[PDB]
């Protein structure tokens, strides 16, 4: 109770009740299919929204009060963010934790240097992890913030940028393996363009996958065994981020024959922002093998940029569940709060209250999607609605035993067609009653 | 001058031409590198927006007044439109047409009845054809409008119906060979969904599958020459439409061995509603070397649904075409004016003053990117900007003789890395340049 | 039973009832404050949406399979309807509808013609109306669909045009005041631009004006006291609507002294088309004093046209009926059903299912805001927040008794200023607390 | 050429020029109406973007390479950046400036410290004024950056914010008074809601009014002669901004009777974020009587946030300067420069680039726009287009002689109305025609 004395160990305290300190949806302990909730949920921090960010926005200063905030020395506020980071996941019951490695410790004039003060913080992570239960879900490289990455990383027009970025990268591969990382994240948040009139389009892209799989090559050569993420993003900072979503980056894969070796990490606000929902996007992400990891935040819809609020919403959290556990369940992944407090909400509770917030919104919503599919209301109903390509002329069109001409054949006298009603103004009323069902049945 | 006796076969009357039915910047007849300029731009009709479209909107009635209205027996109609078609493109000066199987023949009872329908207005067309000098750029067929798509084409739910938009299909293919078509465009206008909770995503698109590639072996079977070409739309009749963008269709392609086969017609409209520039969806067929054809109009940004304007601005005519120029120019495509009349702009005068306008636009930003290409300026800035690729290490990269371990090497120790400006105020400053530049060497 | 055999007159079955055609949180009889629950939501069908509407959408044709369908003599259908609506109102429980004047009666050659067919229909209308218990919510002219108010109505061009509109509209004042209208409402859908090139903005603005007030000296001339009502959309079928919003209404309504005369009609899918929630624009007309009614519907924010949804989400639902309780419930409005059901939802049960999701939705929302509303849960917090006004230099400032020199003096050298935190995340999880609370009271 | 040696005064070289430190098109001193071109448009620069700002984005650390960036002591950066100020205004040619009170000078721990250090800079700027010809066009205070106003200013919910905000103004309308500024604006950053859960909309708004007159009340207090100006944002870094825009801004004005003391300063990237074309906002601020200023920069339409990006389209500067010719000119406001460069344009000459390309872009459509407006091309259709309100009953109806019944009377009959084309596609080419016309007078 060092850093925060003022907040105690998180517990659950039920549907009902009314301390904001407390979880009302989100009890750890509670076991579901012979895991404890805490299983299946694998919630994370984001060390760079937690521990770094101060509420500092593109017009205002940062608001935050935060008590390492007192050490001016740039290695004692490094030390301090590490220890607070274990208090704060040991009071908010949290067992996973994200962080870039820019994120941890300050950089020197060289890139030597840099990876000196870097193994500095590195060991001490080590020893508060193995003195507690935290551990390290994902690592990455912060390639987008320093200067020298102004025109991209991999995708930089200067060949010095490319190898200080393949060094950095070889850097964090190393350290996500030490601190045994499940996963290694790529956010190419420099990798696009800002204008097409200094940009050779093809060249990037090339450079880009020789870049991945040098990464790819790297990670064999010294037995890292993560999952390797693509986060899409359609923009920000950039004007046309290459990844820009699901679909595109795994064109971009599948094009270069880099598909085999990724998965992909998907943030609810980079698929809102790119005019997809976050569902159709964990959709895609499943039916291509490939829903790895969420970043679980919710943008707001009426506003053209990167919000990276806590998700307090059922509807998202139960949909985006839905898809989770249709695809079964996390296996190196999980749910990292990639989201922060409002400016405004600058008190140290309110890092605790918007935690707590979202873990409850996600907590609930997977027990909603979780009785769905029990119940496999809409499987019946999608299952019910393609029917006739089970039956008749229907199975030998998939089996491939028809062409245009018998199909033509088959049809060319039919007079009326008989459809089924879509039945949507059915569905969602559906969400809504489970939504209520699950409800009553909460402790 | 039977269907327009009031509007005269329109001429080039130069830059400072004051009458609107005069091409100002579109001289059919000037020969650059040995073409005459129109077999650079090869403009088409859609006959859609031309001669079946009468100005109606989700809250109004139909506008236009059209000669062929008096005739009310819908066959009278469906010819009197044939031949108002090849009055129009001999006055404007337009050689290619390109329509929907629904556009030109109303349907039957029956597909059998529907079709006979068909080959009756089909032979019509043809005779006109050769005492003309029209063509065919492409066809296609409606798989949209009939309730029979409500639940998509080759995505339905329903068996009968996926048989139907075969035969439809197979129709189609037959009757664009025969009117000796360049291409047969897709436009999956119903291939998409309004909602996830009644879909099958991956069924859907196995069915679209094995429907585009039935349409590839049947084209086969008949000896078809003409380019498959697939046009992308983000949404609009559907909430998600398929085919999002050109690297999303490119990665359905590509993941089910179909990209061999298909080039993209690109609208610019579609392009921004999905959050691209219209440059930038060019510029990715053309790198995926699949840039087949453009459905030239330009969308209102401001608004969220397809406004399908005529072109009237010059920075995207000129951005588009050097994307164009730079592909190679057209081969079996063109810029098809996939756009139609304000509401309000209800008169005949109107559809021909509107096509001109498209014309003069793409006419003179063809010149305008002649110039930046011919000049080279672009070209060069790029060349300089990447350079350090050709040079030391940089190479090194490129050709494959290094590795990160390689790379940490050499750049462990690098204090400062020199950077390139971006420029992009000053490029841009120099399209401005060369629009001065050309209009001033305009006659 | 005539027109739906099928359907049973639908009845409360509770909150964990399974069949679709059972209203599971609305009780139409049940009491809360002496007034059962129907006289607080006030629902009213659309005419438009539910009797004429079919499915026609701007790629594809009409899908509805309605009863009224058979009849193809224009008259024999408009009765079948005006039969219809009673029967559908009896079954689903509503006792008000909306309609347009040309809703209701085809058009005759002249005004003189439609207004005798006009009259033909209002009085079978008459009829049944006293025979059951529905009554007219308010009516309205249609000034958008007919050809002639292509360049809008009051806004329009021509003299003739605008002298056409304010006969329509005196003789749907006059009807709507014979059918005992609560209210008459405005919807400018062509008093807007599609380009400023061709607009006088400041003459349209003008006439717009002048026409409000012929219309409110006429409604004097013949005693009605409906209240008028503005609906205010920012576009769609026009680039630009003059009625954007809330404030740009009555902006131009104070501005020209027309502002005592009218209150404000808000709809889900407008307020969010023009940047705003739907809650934003409820609060401003409230605090403007003109939250007049609702047209409930829910727009998809993804989407940049009028979706014109059934409501099926909860806390759009709270967070409206919230405000509609803070300004007192409803005095001369209510919950009109502006939506209709998805293409593919064609089927007559569609239109009730559609239409008991959304009352359900808007019925549980109405109890979760009630629950805030007593509690005062929100208006404390708010209270608290806004404390250093009640006390110290804050009444000094608001009593007025301050300036900027007394200011100046009172806080020259106050070093630290201390500030309450937003506690947005917090409030937010309240919101999903009162949501669990009213569900667990739920028979 | 102490701060820019590198860089020589900037001087006219013609339309063919080819080196990016020369204007294309803005001669200074070309004389139109009696007045040089200087006098028409009055350039000013934005302090905040040139001289404070340095490329630093959410993603990424600031990439400016700035001479006075040796300086550690902030008072030597502070004074240095008003001498790079004037030599910048001499070589750039302008003779304008704005900026923020908290730009030029670092702030104390209490507001009398602040404002002591504050008057060392303002006096420092005062010398180099007489010295030079660059003058203040407009000042204001920064009520945003600073923590103190999170919850806004004007309507935050701490009445010691509200007096420090009253104080600060009091001392910005000082040094503005003194440095002889032409006008003061308002932009209220922080003036709106994150969230409606913690807002009382109704109090905020009234504050909000009582902090504008006392503003207008003190400027009597101490003979101010300049122009009060409001600056209109729909948003950003709030969700939603009170003065959303001109229509907006203007309801609360005239709704609290503050209307006749402001004025509005539009800006493109403004006007667009609300979803209006820049004209639009123009066209409605000169028909209110209130165009006062304008900020000239311009967004990217597909991007959410406000890029604040050098205009280099001439379309918009055509359109936008059309506007300020018929609104008679400017008076007491310009276009003053609130852009800046992109993170990657970070070298020193890429700011003179950048105001270089806006400079030529604004002259050229000020020249465009000259002949549209002289000529009158517009103005004739547009007189031609409501010709009916001239002849009969049309003046009746103008006048104000007519009401509903005498217009049902004139209607009640006549079957067929007569309407006029919209041109739209015609008028657009128009605006190309005379693109092009004016280049060819080009020097
Ligand atoms: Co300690
Ligand atoms: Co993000
Ligand atoms: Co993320
Ligand atoms: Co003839
Ligand atoms: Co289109
Ligand atoms: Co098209
Ligand atoms: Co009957
Ligand atoms: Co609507
Ligand atoms: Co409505
Ligand atoms: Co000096
Ligand atoms: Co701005
Ligand atoms: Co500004």
């Amino acid at each position: 109770a060092e850093f925060f004395p003022e907040i105690p160990k998180v517990q659950f305290e039920g549907k009902e009740s009314t301390n904001p300190l407390a979880f009302k949806f989100y009890d750890p302990e509670e076991i579901i299919d012979g895991k404890p909730l805490k299983d299946h949920l694998k919630f994370s921090v984001a060390f760079w929204h937690t521990f770094v960010n101060e509420g500092r926005d593109p017009f205002g200063d940062p608001t935050a009060d935060r008590p390492w905030n007192r050490y001016t020395d740039p290695m004692d506020k490094a030390f301090a963010r590490v220890d607070a980071l274990f208090e704060f996941c040991e009071k908010l019951n949290i067992e996973y934790f994200c962080f870039h490695d820019r994120d941890i410790a300050p950089e020197g004039k060289t890139l030597r240097e840099t990876n000196k003060i870097l193994d500095k913080v590195v060991e001490r992570i080590k020893e508060r992890m193995k003195d507690s239960n935290v551990k390290l879900l994902w690592g990455t490289a912060n390639l987008f913030s320093h200067p020298r990455y102004m025109h991209g990383a991999a995708t930089t027009c200067s060949a010095d940028v490319f190898a200080y970025a393949a060094a950095q990268v070889k850097k964090a591969l190393e350290i996500t393996k030490e601190l045994g990382g499940e996963g290694y994240v790529f956010w190419g948040g420099r990798e696009g363009y800002e204008t097409l009139l200094n940009t050779d389009l093809g060249f990037e892209l090339e450079n880009l996958a020789r870049f991945l799989r040098m990464a790819v090559d790297y990670a064999k050569r010294i037995g890292f065994t993560g999952q390797f993420l693509i986060e899409p993003k359609p923009k920000e900072p950039t004007k046309h981020q290459y990844d820009f979503d699901v679909a595109t980056a795994y064109a971009f894969l599948k094009s270069h024959g880099l598909d085999e070796y990724f998965k992909f990490n998907i943030e609810a606000n980079h698929a809102t922002l790119a005019g997809h929902t976050f569902q159709h996007e964990l959709r895609m992400a499943r039916i291509l093998g490939k829903l790895g990891s969420i970043d679980a935040n919710q943008g707001d819809l009426l506003l053209g940029w990167d919000t990276d609020q806590f998700p307090t919403n059922v509807y998202d959290t139960t949909l985006a569940m839905y898809e989770v556990i249709k695809a079964g369940g996390f296996t190196k992944g999980g749910l990292n709060f990639d989201a922060k407090v409002r400016r405004a909400s600058y008190k140290v509770e309110d890092l605790f209250i918007g935690h707590i917030a979202g873990m409850d919104t996600f907590a609930l919503g997977f027990k909603v999607a979780y009785k769905l599919v029990k119940d496999g209301v809409l499987d019946k109903f999608i299952e019910e609605k393609y029917r006739s390509f089970r039956e008749g002329i229907g199975r030998d069109i998939v089996e491939g035993k028809v062409d245009f001409e018998k199909l033509e054949e088959y049809i060319i006298d039919k007079e009326t067609i008989e459809l089924p009603s879509g039945k949507q103004e059915y569905l969602e009323s559906l969400i809504n009653s489970y939504i209520v069902k699950t409800i009553l049945e909460l402790r």
